[PDB]
C-alpha cells in the first residue's frame, strides 16, 4: 500500500457573510455591477479568524469525519500564501492544534496552484512508503492583503480553507500529473512584499503589500497555458469532471472551448465564496462531493487543475 | 535511476560584511562581549539583494559548475522565511532568473529545518521517477525581520543562500531520515507575523513582525529532542560527519556529549557567517566539501540535521 488517496474532504469558511450588497455601500459601486464583473453574490470573510484557523477547523473536521486519531497522521501539509506567520507554518500550528504529535509539517508557497501542488507533494510522500497518512489543506485569509477601496479586486476575494484526507491505497488514483512554472511573468500576479529596513538596506524597494494583479495578462495567460496543461493529460473523451481553480467563470467557459471539453464536465461554485485561491479547489472538490455530482470510489477520471501567482500552474489526472 | 543525489554544492552570501566591532558602535555593546555571546565574529549583511538574488546566484552558480542547462532542471525548492513576496514564491523568481522553462518551482516553510525538508521533498520526487534533476536551495534575508536595536538576537543572525544540484543516481544516496515537528511550542520562535486591517477585522492582533526568540526554551528543546531525532538513525559508530544547523556551537557541544558520538564529526562555521536560517546547512556543506573534509562520491555516512521554528527538526542519513 503506497498509493496516495483522498478518503475525505472538508471545508470551513468564516461566519461573517459580506454580500454585493455590503460591498457597493462600503465603495461606490452598485452590487448589480459588482455581480457581472465577477460572478459572485456573496463570500465569507474572517472577523477573528487567521488562516490557522480555518486551516485548524478543516483539520479538525477531517479527523472527525474520518474517525482517525490526531496521533495517526503522518504529515500536514498546508498550501498557503498568507499564513500567520513566516515562522511557524500554518501547517505547524494545524499540527500543534489538533494534537498530531506524530506528523511532521510545513506550508507550500505555489499561489493558486499551492493545493495541487501539495496534493503532488502527498503522492511522492506516500509512494516512497515511509508516509501512509496525512491531511493536504488549502487556506486563505486574503481579506488582510486587499485595499478594500479598490473596486477592481477586493470584489473577488473570499475567504477559507479546505482539505482532505489522504492514505495509503492499494491501487493507484493519483494517474498522472504536469505541474508547471513561469518566473518570467512573476510580476503579473503579487502580494505580500516585505520592505527591508535594517540600517544597511540601501536600496528604495517600496511595495504597498497588498495584492496587484494584471487582470488581461492572467487572463490571457490561462487561456492558452492551463488549456495546453489539460490537453496533456486528458481530452473530452477520457476525462469525467474537471475541478479548475475558480478564478473567474469566463476563464472556464474559453478553456472548454479551447480544449472542447465538454462544459458541464468543468464545475464551478464562486457564487457563496468567490475567489478564495488555494482553498478553492477543495472547496468546491467538498461540496461536489458532498452533492453527489462526485463519487468517491467511483473512479470517475477528475482533474484538478490550479493555475496562480508565479507563475504556476498544473493538474493531477485521478480516478476517485 | 531513481535515487536522489547532491552531485553539486555552492553557497553565496551577501558581498558587505558586517563585524562585531561595526555592530558594538551601532549598539551600544562590546564587540567581546558580541563575540563571546554569540560564537560569531563577522556576518554578510544585504544592502541592496532580497532572498531571491542571493538564491538567483546560487542557482545559477550551481547550473555553470555542473555545466547543466537551466532547461534540464526538472524542479527548484526553495526553503526559506523572508521570501520577497508571498506570492510570487523565490522558487519562481529562480527559475524566471535562470530561465529554467522546463521547472515547476515553490518554496516550504519548516523555518531552519527548512533546507532538510526540502532535501527530503527532492528525494521522494525523484524516487517517483517523474523527475530526475533539480535545484534545492536554502536562502534567507533575515536581517529585514530584526529590530537592530535588541542586541540580544540582532548580533545572532547573518544574510545568506546555499543549495545543491540533485539528480537521479544508480545507487541510493539518501539512506534514512526522520522529519518531526512540535506545534504545540511555536510561540518560542516567530517571525513576520502580518496584522490583519480589514474593514472587518475585530480582533486586536498585533506584532512588530520582528524575530521572537525563547532562548532557553529552545537551546533546552534542541539539546533534548535533536539529540534523540539524531539517535534514532545513526550512532557513533556508524555516523562519519554530521551538519547541523548552525544556531549556537553549544548546542552541538551538549549535543555531542548526550548522544555520545565523537565531538570533531560536528563541522560548524558560525564564526564568519553568524545563523544564516535555513542556508546554515547547505552553506556548512558547501565550504566542508570545498575544502576536503567531506568528499563527494565517497561513501562518508553523512547526518544531516535542522531544527527551528515550528517546532521542527529532522534528520537524514546519506552516503556521500
Ligand atoms: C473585479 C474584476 C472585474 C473584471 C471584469 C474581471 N477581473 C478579473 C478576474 C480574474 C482574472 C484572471 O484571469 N485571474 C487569474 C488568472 C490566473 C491565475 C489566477 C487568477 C486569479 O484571479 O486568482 C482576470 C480579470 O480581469 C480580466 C478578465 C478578462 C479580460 C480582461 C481583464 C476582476
Ligand atoms: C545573543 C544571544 C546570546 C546568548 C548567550 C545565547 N543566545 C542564544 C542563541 C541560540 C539559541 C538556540 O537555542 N537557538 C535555536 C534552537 C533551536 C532551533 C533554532 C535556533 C536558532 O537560533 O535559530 C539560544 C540562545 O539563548 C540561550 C542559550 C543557552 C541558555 C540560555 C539561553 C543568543
Amino acid at each position: 500500500k503506497n498509493y496516495a488517496r483522498i478518503s475525505c474532504t472538508s471545508r470551513y469558511v468564516p461566519e461573517n457573510c459580506v454580500t454585493n450588497h455590503q460591498l457597493s455601500e462600503m465603495m461606490d459601486t452598485s452590487a448589480a455591477w459588482i455581480h457581472s464583473r465577477t460572478g459572485i453574490s456573496e463570500r465569507r470573510i474572517v472577523t477573528q479568524e487567521n488562516t490557522s484557523d480555518l486551516c485548524h477547523q478543516v483539520a479538525k473536521q477531517l479527523l472527525e469525519k474520518s474517525g482517525k486519531q490526531a496521533s495517526e497522521i503522518d504529515f500536514i501539509l498546508v498550501a498557503t500564501v498568507t499564513p500567520d506567520f513566516n515562522m511557524p507554518s500554518v501547517a505547524c500550528q494545524v499540527q500543534g492544534a489538533i494534537g498530531a504529535t506524530e506528523a511532521f509539517a510545513f506550508d507550500i508557497s505555489a499561489a493558486c496552484s499551492g493545493f495541487v501542488y501539495a496534493l503532488s507533494m502527498a503522492e511522492k510522500l506516500v509512494l516512497s512508503g515511509r508516509y501512509q497518512t496525512g491531511l493536504v489543506i488549502g487556506g486563505e485569509t486574503f481579506s488582510k492583503m486587499l485595499d478594500w477601496t479598490d473596486r477592481s479586486t477586493a470584489v473577488l476575494f473570499g475567504d477559507g480553507a479546505a482539505g482532505v484526507l489522504i492514505e495509503a491505497a492499494e491501487t493507484p488514483h493519483f494517474l498522472n500529473e504536469k505541474l508547471q512554472a513561469d518566473g518570467q511573468r512573476w510580476t503579473a500576479l503579487t502580494s505580500g512584499y516585505t520592505i527591508n529596513e535594517s540600517p544597511f538596506y540601501q536600496g528604495h524597494k517600496q511595495a504597498s503589500k497588498t495584492l496587484q494583479m494584471e487582470g488581461r495578462s492572467i487572463f490571457d495567460f490561462a487561456i492558452k497555458d492551463v488549456s495546453q496543461n489539460i490537453l496533456s493529460l486528458v481530452t473530452d473523451e477520457t476525462v469525467d469532471y474537471l475541478l479548475l481553480h475558480q478564478a473567474n467563470v469566463r476563464i472556464i467557459d474559453k478553456i472548454a472551448r479551447k480544449t472542447k471539453i465538454s462544459r458541464e464536465k468543468f464545475l464551478t461554485n464562486m457564487d457563496k465564496y468567490g475567489n478564495t485561491s488555494a482553498a478553492s479547489i477543495p472547496i468546491l472538490l467538498d461540496e461536489a462531493v458532498e452533492n453527489g455530482t462526485l463519487i468517491l470510489g467511483s473512479q470517475q477520471r477528475v482533474v484538478l487543475t490550479g493555475f496562480g501567482g508565479g507563475l504556476t500552474w498544473g493538474s493531477l489526472l485521478l480516478t476517485l
